[PDB]
């Protein structure tokens, strides 16, 4: 009889999966290789490839048969292409995979043979138990050895490892249990050999170490133990070394430290004092969008609820004509969006006169007004309260580059907290150039909120909106 027959599915890989617990060694080849060369892009392909245990039982071959090489190989391949899917990943999580590819690693003697498991070990560590697994089963001083063992080589292979393995190292950082583990108080072993990578002058290591502080530095406890041990000072010494001429990845990774260590309010003071401004300013003329993107978030974080700091910053006119600078660069968004927000946040927490003057001498204003009709609504306010500010402080200078902006017609639009708006209109009331205010047809619109708005307090600003657009215009 005459068969249909379907794309690859579960009744032609059921029956290798049987095959599996043979204790043929030449079956076992055969049906391990097939198992890990069929392609389970169908749902229903990984659902067999997961409900059969394929996984959990090729983890249990590979310690059985971990002294036979052809075996062994097998796996690896077998796991190379299974670990790719992130179910597949789960599954390897709940099996011994990182205690048996640790063993052995550390067995291998052969550049070639040690790369095959690093291609393991790479997609596997994505998942964040396998890294803790394999922290807890000893890679890490592998690869600190390996890197130990690499450092001053001009050996090919020595410098691909001593690259693969501070990689990796990295990557176990990622996740947030392992990295904890690795971090261990600040006196855990890889925190203290960064502190001998960063000062170092292979870049590679300067890279790894750097990035090891960067994703040490994901919660406070680590950010001000970190600070208060000097870690921004080696940071500063780094980046120093990197601005004539320098690597781009290691001061975007420096500059990315710095950035998550100044989150912490208890850090922002210790690191302006450090003198931490005047070694990422330094950074104003690249022209690479990651180093600017996180200068510009490391000033902004740094500058959050400190008021001498914003000040200064605020008044420094080449730093701020670099801001409407990039305020225009059309094409790289996230620089573009800090620069924004570190305009706004300059005269948020500095509130000073002058920094709004460096601000519109410089062309600010245009860029604020932009930003309030922003899509995320926390930019649109941080942009609003700036304004306020600078109608509060300084409308006067303001009011010729608030009148080109075509501000009042942007707050007519104007939702939710955006009820802001009314707040800067009230302040723009007593504005020369900004007449109106009454022609917008402002008095049918701040009336008109009463309730709803059904918030108490976009309701109640209302009453005082409509006593001020009545009163007056």
């Amino acid at each position: 009889e005459f068969m249909r027959i379907p794309c690859v599915d579960a009744g032609l890989i059921s029956p290798l999966v049987q095959l599996l617990n043979s204790k043929d060694q030449e079956v076992l080849l055969q049906t391990g290789r097939a198992l890990g060369n069929i392609c389970y892009d169908s749902h229903s392909l990984q659902a067999q490839l997961i409900n059969m245990g394929v996984i959990p039982t090729l983890v249990k071959l590979l310690g059985i048969h971990c002294q036979n090489a052809a075996l062994t190989e097998m796996c690896l391949v077998a796991f190379g292409n299974l670990a790719e899917l992130e179910s597949s990943k789960e599954q390897f999580a709940s099996t011994n995979i990182a205690e048996e590819l640790v063993k052995l690693f550390k067995k291998q003697i052969e550049h070639d043979k040690r790369e095959m498991i690093f291609e393991v070990l790479a997609p596997l560590a994505e998942n964040d138990a396998i890294k803790l697994q394999l922290v807890e089963a000893g890679l890490v001083e592998c690869l600190l050895e390996i890197v130990q063992q690499k450092v001053d080589s001009d050996k090919e292979d020595d410098i691909t490892e001593l690259k693969t393995g501070s990689d990796l190292m990295v990557l176990l950082l990622l996740g947030d249990e392992s990295m904890q583990k690795l971090f261990e108080g600040g006196k855990g072993s890889v925190f203290q050999r960064v502190l001998s990578w960063i000062p170092s002058n292979n870049h590679q290591l300067q890279l790894a170490g750097a990035l090891a502080i960067a994703n040490f530095a994901r919660n406070d406890a680590n950010c001000i133990h970190m600070v208060d041990n000097g870690i921004v000072e080696k940071l500063m010494d780094l980046l120093d070394r990197h601005v004539e001429d320098g690597n781009v990845t290691v001061q975007h990774a420096a500059l990315s430290a710095l950035r998550n260590l100044a989150i912490p309010v208890i850090n922002k003071a210790k690191m302006l004092s450090a003198g931490v401004t005047e070694a990422v300013l330094k950074f104003l003329k690249s022209e690479m969008p990651p180093v600017q993107f996180k200068l510009l978030g490391t000033l902004r974080m740094l500058i959050d609820a400190q008021a001498e700091a914003a000040e200064q910053l605020g008044k420094n006119v080449k730093l701020v004509e670099r801001l409407v600078e990039w305020c225009e660069a059309k094409d790289h968004a996230g620089v573009m969006g800090e620069s924004n927000r570190l305009l706004s946040a300059l005269i948020r927490h500095s509130k000073s006169k002058d920094v709004i003057k460096t601000i519109v001498q410089s062309g600010g204003i245009k860029h604020l007004v932009t930003m309030a009709t922003s899509e995320h609504v926390i930019m649109q306010n941080e942009a609003l309260v700036a304004l306020a500010l600078i109608a509060a402080l300084e409308l006067g200078t303001a009011e010729k580059d608030l009148e080109s902006a075509k501000l009042v017609q942007i707050l007519h639009r104007l939702p939710e907290i955006k009820y802001n708006s009314m707040v800067l209109i009230c302040a723009l009331m007593g504005s020369e150039c900004l007449h109106k205010e009454v022609q917008d047809l402002a008095f049918l619109d701040v009336v008109s909120k009463l309730r709803s708005h059904e918030n108490k307090s976009v309701a109640q600003q209302a009453s005082l909106t409509e006593q001020r657009l009545t009163v007056e215009s």
